[PDB]
DNA sequence: ACACAAAATATCCAGATTGGGGACACGGTGATAAACATGGA
């Protein structure tokens, strides 16, 4: 089916509130710029519009494709090694738009975000249950994930 | 027992010299513990 949902800035009471709409709003632009996610449009028939960008308000239009693709790219993740200094693996998400922006010597920036994701905002270990899941998956191969998103739904 | 008078001018230091030589710490350590929050069937 189809979903409208329209926000506004003078109502939420935090600042994170706020962050979280730019947040979103530069995931779907990224998700815009990815050739995967046109064909996706074109094959299952995903539907993710902005309809409303002014300086207060703020619209969006999306279909359970869009919403599945949208929690795809968020929460992607791979598997990482690493041995001490017997080995051992480390679950790190990929990060989303983050890199496709940086271009610095290493990713070390990056590098600083991800051990603050999975260490204090995910210290809970929901992170991990659907960070490890989600890990490893090919997104040119077609895998998914939706059982999460029904619920959300 | 009466009265009168009770000091005046010159001068009050000059030279040479006021420290020198050596040294201003050595080692060992610089806290240790206990006090949780969210998920799926």
């Amino acid at each position: 089916e189809i979903l409208t949902l329209d926000f506004n800035l003078a109502e939420l009471p935090s600042a994170q509130h706020r962050a979280g709409l730019a947040g979103l709003i530069l995931m779907i632009r990224e998700l815009k710029k990815w050739p995967w996610f046109k064909i996706r449009q074109k094959e299952k028939d995903v539907l993710l519009s902005i309809e409303n960008l002014d300086q207060y308000g703020a619209s969006i239009q999306l279909n359970l494709e869009g919403l599945i693709a949208l929690f795809d790219l968020a929460y992607l993740s791979f598997t990482e090694e690493r041995k001490s200094k017997y080995f051992y693996d480390v679950i790190t998400p990929q990060g989303g738009f983050l890199a496709g922006w940086d271009k610095s010597d290493g990713q070390i920036w990056l590098r600083i975000w991800r051990d603050m994701f999975w260490s204090i905002i995910k210290g809970v270990p929901a992170t991990r249950n659907p960070f490890n899941n989600r890990c490893g998956l090919n997104l040119n191969a077609g895998d998914s994930f939706s059982k999460d998103v029904e619920s959300v739904w």
